[PDB]
């Protein structure tokens, strides 16, 4: 309409009326995960493969609760409606919510359920799409896998906007990652590609599991592109043929430098552009389309 | 009314009224940073540094906003008071607030700051006080230094929720967690003491720097106890002459077992039950106290 | 099959109770040895071969080169077997760096200490949990680095996981899985793990003990056509699988219902771990990899 | 001289009749720990604090048995008597012991008890004492604190045998390792020293804590030598004025060489000289001694 | 006229002529990069790939300059020629240079380009080559991806040299190192392969990726020998059938013996044996072959 | 403009004359230890203790060699007249040399031993030093002591070239680097300090030792300021009451902000200056100082 519409428990409400507590878990300690799906000219893409990840993130951190995946499903696809928005980006939340009483124990809780949609964003401005974006690497490394598991989609994001900020007062567009291992990992919104040599290589371990790059990796097979999940070192990054950067946010992002090293070749590749185009064009297709209308 | 009021963005609200966005950053990103301190029978204690170390996470964060520390100092103390408490939990939070502008830009935000105050808690009941805790060890390690730095107070504690899950599954009171070099760090509550052979140990580092553990080596001088900050291993621990945590809520926490060894000795042993004693006895004092009542200047 | 085993020791077949090892023997003070355990059952030993290869790979590896031939080992393992009256059977063959020789203890000069030790097969869970599944947690101790005692010796160097046990037990869970210093999961003291994601079956790649039942289960999977992967696996990947079980040459397969306070999700067991474990024990009942007590 | 005389599990045995089980779990599993005490000139030499550390490795494995520290003591006089010895080495063991009871809890167990004692040993022969050792550093690590904990004294030690062989063959007297920090931190047998402009140091972690170590920073204080625990890498044992290892058996050993680098200046220097010599006037002395006769 | 001839700068000079300033950045902070490629009986063996590896060194440590890769091809082929050597190893070299200014801008430089032609030389002497040499592990560990990647190939090699002294204290011909995973990964001169129940392992990372190595799992797909690049660790080389490193300097050595460990079986084994013949018969042809013709 | 006169084994030749072979191991092969003194006002300041540390340099890299102590401290203060500076930044370089005889062996050498005299260098302008710089944290580590320890003080520096790059690139004045505990370890010229509470603290470990933070801890034992030397993490940097680093090059240089952290207070700190003013009026003094005309 005018203002966003929130779904919050059950109800439909103005972004402005909307409350979440101040002593919700999700609010003060982290206590939540999440996942982004996009709708694209009406239609919601990979909602189910959205969804399943969500309730893997939820099954890790013992977030499980009686709301149906049904019913989380019918009120995605009924709050993107009610925001009347045909691109969209669609957030939806699962906090351990307000404690019972002050005796908190994780496994007993009510959860705070959440669904926002905002229009759809890009990474970067249309020239950056076009031309490329430019990387550095952080100081700042991933979290290891026994501390808090990059797989999780989760709230607890300060380590990210640091990152952010880094990556802003250095004149970069956005910054990736290593794991401790001095290998490539990812960004706070997006996975990694390189190409060598017409192979499509990207990070193994210590990563988000985008549902973009799982796309990107049947979109190379469907293409004819060998592809091979691997080991990287900034290294690789900087004498790639291509590089570029995939989220639901924007799809795939192509990179021109990384770290002072302008990649070389024209940016974008052609391996690039042939993924990126058949990405939009899968998305005007019904595979993995809900429609918001249908 | 006995419903908690809470200092959010400059007005005393009703918990029930005070609203936090769902597109506040704290909440979508745990954009945020905190401190918590205690008030007994009408005395704030070590405001002043609380205050600091809460500066000191704004500052690492970027967090620097337009409300001064006394500000603060002011909505605590007031908040404090209008709930009518003189014995509290006083917790303070800061986040990067609702995104400000087209593109967020974390240089660039409107704060939002809250005062939550509670009546004063312990970590244990009275029985497990008196006998000492069961804590184990998590398989869970601190975060490293060049990840999310255990020194920040901060919103982003998935990762001790899901280690008190763990801890709760096994019959724990409560988990302590290691570095990755293996060593004892601390829990998401307390810092971690030993007592060997009459002097005092405790992690050094990748630790939240706490402050009572600042007042139990404070203490530990003023009582003649030889005290060390040093890497310790959980051997360490399981062969202790004594072991307690420390933390805000409750200060020193006597520990009987960990993972299954029984610490030696009586428990609380003599030099946890003197530091123990000499806690509460400074806190009966005016020694680092902020009254709520009257005026809060040091003399 | 008394009420006294008979052991092999040092080419002389006696009762337990008799058998002796020196308190000085390097095994004993240093943990200076290898073993391996095969297991027998309804009179034949399974994969005998592949268990000598790996007890001889751990010989090699730890310079502990002696004069026992290895048929020398497989007619002890069958004799040892065969002295009990066990047709189903956990077996143990042990060297040790043995007594010291000489003056001056030099690794590469010494008189082996060689041990068979047969036992009735075990599982390492009773009919109740095997049927409806296991309780796993994650221990807070870590697997050694490959730089320190490798993982793939299978060593008497074992008072890391018997630490683990003590506190599995505590925490009233079956058994502890540890993770490698990356923070993935491994394996456990007796077992390697196995989980299943929407079709496929996974397993750590490195910092385990490479099991033969472990091989096996891989050798059915493809049997099968059940795709497979050899891969690095969080504790995230094991909490949120379809799919759970552990493997050992005790028991076999043996599945897991939770992990760490996360029921893993559907029926345990799950279709293939039943699928994997109905084959394997279909295929002892066959003589593929069988060497029989019999001789014949 | 007729064969050894060994205590287990109450009895005093010859050697040659000493059992332990094929099927103790200290032979099976190394579920056991262990210290070595000795004794010069009829005098034992801090068994109190021998005895402290062997229960306190007893106190983190959860070997807590009967046997009462007195009765150990007792044993290790006794045994040393019984072998007509006036110097020696005494190791005294405990262990899980044969399994109790049809599942096996190590919480419910009935110990191995062992006193082995032998002449007093050095480590290395009476040239090498007098113009110092040659040491290789490992390509073996120590163990991390949460795996083994190199605080314990116990019978898991394939691990230093390897080393061992290692060293033999490299034509070493022995070799230190290292921790996964690249740390220099002791060897199978003992703790390191080194000397930097008349101050001296030693290793603070990653470690066995030494008896004689803890006597040869005792013996530093009372010689106004100033000395600290710090983390020393590899560089810094090349670069030292001095190098010395300790241990029980044989007392300080001096260090002419690490892996190629001669430590300048003579070998024995002056504080390693001036610390052997005070330990050994120590051993002369009852100080922290239990005499084998009254 | 006798005398090695060197390319240096555009003009070939006696190598006694050939100078680097002693403040070229090359020589006072190794900032450089190489690579080796070599010549076999008149034919220069796979110049494009040395090439390409070269210029990703040159990528990655941001020293891009003037001269084209075709120049450095044509500077390559002609110093061989003029060094009269048919067989050959040929070292091309850039550096930064000596300071361009009074702001020394590793961004803004004039580079050194050398090219030192040499007589082809094996690692072993032909004895060693037909009975297998003797390997040890070193006690210093490889470099950390986020340091000095082993991707490149540069000047900083003070790292091996004092792994070479302790190989040579030791008495081995040569060391391997681990990563700090502790997994194996290579030699200062060459790449590590075993072979276990007929397959070929080769270690994935940490690593330089030599071409000797890619030319021998090439030569295996040939001979139909399965292959796997993965993570090995010193137990998988000590219990190997066969154990073999390989470099530009000599092709694939046999190894006999890893640490005290000798490989089982026979020195040279039989795969060992394919791919070595393999390897010099292919040297034998034109294929990968820049001929120096006059 | 007078050319630069080097000293190369044995010789003093003009820098356009010095050769070093392109064979030669320091080149091909970062075969090499190397330290950095420098003079002020006509005295070269703590050149017996920049001597030991390249000693023990040589010591650790077995480079030992047949010039003594003595010849090398005669060469580096003769080497430095013959420039006529009376302000100068003096590096002297020992590398393995051109390989010997017919295999080459690290044990069996001939040197190459090189001074080289520059005018003394400041590491920032003179309003960066009146005003701070502005640090990053580098992406790439400190060296682990187990692979190229550093303290080796040596020719193997492509690793900070490329953090040099990448600090130009990010639009900072340098770049610190991290072990890979996380702990802030140094720069490529300097060591690093922080004052928290009028107490100064140092990276413990990781680091080269640095002859100028020697004479930091020296300056405030002498000014009663306490110090510890301890494990600090980019967190204890960001929050700390002032910030600098030091250099043979250019002696303390405040720091006003690190990653877009500002240092609190004003920039230069008390402290800071009041440890900078000691060191340069120690340096006017005879404190350590090897005068270049002889008496
Ligand atoms: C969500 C996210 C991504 C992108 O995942 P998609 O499923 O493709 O949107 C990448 N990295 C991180 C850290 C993320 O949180
Ligand atoms: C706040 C907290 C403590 C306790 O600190 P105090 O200042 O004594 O209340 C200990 N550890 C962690 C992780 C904490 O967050
Ligand atoms: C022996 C053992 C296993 C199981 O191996 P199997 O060959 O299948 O019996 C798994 N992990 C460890 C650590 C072991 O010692
Ligand atoms: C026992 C031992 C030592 C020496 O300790 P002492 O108490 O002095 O005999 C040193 N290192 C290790 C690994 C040891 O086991
Ligand atoms: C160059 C080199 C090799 C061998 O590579 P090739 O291309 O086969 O000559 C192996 N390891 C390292 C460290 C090297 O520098
Ligand atoms: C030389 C150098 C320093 C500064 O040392 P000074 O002796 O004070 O000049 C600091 N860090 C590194 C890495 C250096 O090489």
């Amino acid at each position: 309409s005018d203002e966003p519409i929130i779904y919050i428990n059950g109800d439909y409400l103005p972004l402005s009326q909307a409350r979440v507590s101040p002593v919700d878990q999700g609010f003060l300690l982290g206590d939540g995960v999440f996942d982004v799906v996009s709708a694209w000219k009406g239609n919601i893409f990979k909602l189910d493969a959205h969804l399943d990840r969500f309730f893997d993130s939820i099954q890790a951190a013992r977030l499980n609760h009686d709301m149906s995946r049904d019913a989380w499903k019918e009120a995605i696809i009924e709050t993107t409606r009610r925001n009347g928005l045909d691109d969209a980006s669609i957030r939806f939340i699962v906090t351990r919510g307000e404690p019972k009483g002050v005796v908190a124990d994780p496994r007993d809780f009510k959860p705070t359920c959440i669904v926002w949609v905002a229009p759809y964003i890009f990474l970067a401005d249309e020239e950056k799409r076009r031309n490329g974006i430019r990387l550095m690497i952080s100081a700042t490394r991933g979290f290891p896998a026994d501390t808090l598991d990059p797989r999780y989609k989760c709230l607890d994001r300060l380590h990210s906007q640091l990152i952010r900020l880094e990556a802003l007062e250095a004149g970069y567009d956005d910054a990736l990652w290593l794991d401790h291992s001095g290998h490539v990992s990812e960004s706070a919104a997006s996975n990694l590609f390189i190409v060598k040599n017409g192979v499509l290589y990207t990070p193994s371990a210590g990563i988000l599991r985008g549902i973009t790059r799982d796309t990107i990796l049947e979109l190379a097979t469907e293409l004819d592109i060998p592809w091979k999940e691997r080991q990287l070192s900034a290294f690789d990054v900087y004498i790639a043929d291509e590089v570029f950067t995939c989220s639901t946010a924007g799809g795939a992002l192509p990179v021109r430098e990384v770290a002072g090293r302008t990649i070389r070749g024209t940016t974008p590749g052609p391996i690039t552009q042939a993924i990126d185009n058949a990405y939009w064009a899968m998305r005007e297709t019904d595979r993995y389309a809900t429609p918001l209308s249908g």
